[PDB]
């Protein structure tokens, strides 16, 4: 259907890279006697020049940018982020594939008020993976995200580093951020505010830049794609601009929770909101070519319900030289690694139909803010569960996240026959793309940390109103591991913090590099992640 933003000049810009987030300092955990890293993000308003010739568009990003920051974290290193508002409106900081405790997870009501902060403890414990931080704040999810709250966060390690993938972030492993929005006469966007149906949007970016081209070198580069649009799912393809509607092969080396066990020979890939695939695309065949990026049409081959406007089949164009200039001394392995996939279990499954109640999107029947009611299971730590993920709708799909776990796709029915599981949902993952009429079997180890966490819909617009509900992974009194103080959300200990702009500014006050210090081996000393000890 026709473009309702105003025409952009296609394929003219040069794709961003987001710049690597550095840490302010170190720590010495008095617990284990290792080095936290301590990084300072600043929440605030920035305006950005999307249209070369029009007015410019109103956005709220972490330190002012959109992507945020790339962090880059080693295996075994525990991070601290101060997420520090600057900015309108509350803000819920969500690390998207890290078992963080229920307190630094981006609960939706655990906020940061304008003129607050809060310290986020991270793990970086678990399998080498491309995560994701976003904003999360009850009922504000679609906006905060849309005008910016979204950046990427590398978690790295040598077992992965030794299998010679295609390297260097910015150089041959480049991150791909998909974003699907809508611009005004004059070159600002259009509010998410109201919509309660989905967010489409007409302009598709990577990397915050709508339809942009990179120069590549006709070699194999590492493409980590992240679908950080409020509604628009995808359906990938590669395809040279001479034969524009031939696919090109491709593998897929990893799903949202790392490595699957072998590559995945794919020629399109569906990745739905929130849904992480590392791509390895071979441009030494098309040297001198022009290979555009492209997405399927058909609401994705009738697997969804997007609409489809004039230029949301094509993405971006990668212009590929004659030659390299050093060689490729990358590989993909045909294997990658053991995937640690949980144990089968016999227990019953338990069922979750993602449906609406009147104008509410729900969770068999319940709206995340009714507390009283969203609480839709106990789950004792240790355990193996399946989960049933009905979509039973024929005129919506839903992306279903769970926090905390990784999970394995067990199993897939359509009742418009479409598709069962896809290669790529071989390993690990903690979306899944529930299509039109779709069932999904997903099997969950409910470890190794107690709390209340979310799951729901990550469509951002489904998820605000209300398709959001929690679940309870719990322990007996015994438990030990401090489980009192890191099983609740809100538990005051872990709460935001009011901020003078001066002290942060001038490095002063609580934010003096001994106040921060002091701060983070009193956290340190409550031993959060002690239980995911090997
Ligand atoms: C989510 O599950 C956790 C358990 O993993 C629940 O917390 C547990 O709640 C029980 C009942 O409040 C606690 O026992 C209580 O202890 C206090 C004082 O020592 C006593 O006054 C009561 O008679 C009772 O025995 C238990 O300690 C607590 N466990 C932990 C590890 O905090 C939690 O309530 C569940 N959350 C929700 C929202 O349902
Ligand atoms: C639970 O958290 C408390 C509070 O941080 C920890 O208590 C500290 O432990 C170290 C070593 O035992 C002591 O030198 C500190 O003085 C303790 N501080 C206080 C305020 O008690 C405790 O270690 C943690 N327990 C577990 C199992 O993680
Ligand atoms: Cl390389
Ligand atoms: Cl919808
Ligand atoms: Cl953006
Ligand atoms: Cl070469
Ligand atoms: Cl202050
Ligand atoms: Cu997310
Ligand atoms: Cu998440
Ligand atoms: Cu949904
Ligand atoms: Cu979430």
């Amino acid at each position: 259907v026709a473009q309702i933003s105003p025409q952009y000049p296609m394929f003219t810009v040069p794709l961003p890279i987001p710049p690597v987030k550095q840490p302010r300092l170190t720590v010495t955990n008095p617990v284990n006697g290792q080095e936290i890293w301590y990084y300072e993000v600043e929440i605030k308003p920035f305006t950005h020049q999307v249209y070369p010739d029009l007015g410019s568009a109103d956005l709220v990003g972490y330190d002012g940018m959109s992507p945020g920051p790339t962090f880059q974290v080693p295996r075994g290193v525990e991070t601290v982020v101060r997420f520090i508002n600057n900015a309108e409106a509350p803000n819920s900081v969500h690390l998207h594939g890290s078992f963080s405790r229920a307190a630094f997870d981006g609960w939706a009501e655990d906020i940061t008020e304008p003129g607050s902060f809060k310290d986020y403890y991270y793990p970086n414990r678990q399998s080498a993976r491309t995560l994701w931080y976003h904003d999360h704040a009850m009922h504000i999810t679609a906006e905060n995200a849309y005008r910016g709250q979204a950046g990427l966060y590398m978690l790295t390690d040598p077992a992965e580093d030794a299998l010679n993938l295609p390297s260097g972030y910015g150089e041959f492993d480049i991150p791909m951020i998909l974003t699907s929005k809508q611009y005004t006469a004059n070159g600002n966007l259009v509010t998410t505010n109201g919509e309660l149906n989905s967010f489409w949007g007409d302009v598709i970016h990577v990397n915050g830049q709508p339809w942009p081209f990179k120069n590549v070198e006709p070699r194999k580069y590492r493409f980590r794609f992240l679908d950080a649009a409020v509604s628009r799912s995808f359906g990938l393809y590669f395809a040279d601009t001479d034969a524009i509607d031939t696919r090109l092969p491709f593998k897929v080396i990893a799903s949202d929770s790392g490595l699957l066990e072998h590559p995945a020979d794919t020629s399109l890939l569906y990745i739905s909101m929130a849904e992480r695939y590392e791509v390895v695309f071979d441009f030494s065949d098309y040297a001198g070519k022009t290979i555009e990026l492209r997405n399927l049409g058909g609401s994705i081959g009738g697997i969804g319900t997007d609409t489809d406007y004039d230029n949301t089949d094509k993405v971006m164009r990668f212009v590929v030289a004659d030659d390299t200039t050093q060689p490729d001394t990358s590989v993909v392995p045909a294997n990658l690694r053991d995937v640690p996939f949980p144990s089968p279990t016999t227990n019953t499954p338990r069922q979750f139909r993602f449906g609406s109640t009147g104008p509410t999107w729900t969770i068999n029947g319940v709206a995340f803010a009714d507390v009283q009611n969203r609480l839709l299971a106990n789950v004792p730590v240790g355990t193996v569960e399946r989960w049933e993920l009905i979509n039973a709708g024929n005129g919506w799909t839903h992306p279903i996240h769970i926090h905390l776990v990784d999970f394995k796709v067990i199993s897939r029915t359509s009742g418009n026959n479409a598709r069962t599981v896809m290669p790529y949902e071989s390993g690990l993952k903690d979306v899944v793309w529930l299509g039109r009429r779709e069932t999904v079997v997903v099997e969950a180890h409910y470890a190794p940390f107690p709390g209340v966490y979310m799951f729901h819909c990550h469509n951002l617009i489904h998820e605000d109103h209300d398709m959001m509900a929690a679940f309870n992974a719990t322990v007996l009194p015994d438990y030990g591991y401090n489980a009192t103080v890191f099983v609740d959300p809100m538990e005051e200990l872990w709460q935001a913090r009011p901020y003078e702009l001066g002290e942060f500014q001038a490095q002063s006050g609580q934010f003096s590099v001994q106040a921060v210090t002091e701060r983070i081996q009193t956290m340190a000393e409550y031993r959060p992640y002690a239980a995911a000890d090997e």
